[PDB]
């Protein structure tokens, strides 16, 4: 539920998340 993303607008989904920035690897 975003919460490590310091971009995407904190999407850290991590999985879901698509942009790398989203979550890198």
């Amino acid at each position: 539920g975003d919460c490590g993303c310091s971009g995407a607008s904190s999407c850290n989904c991590g999985s879901g998340c698509s942009c790398s920035n989203c979550g890198s690897k």
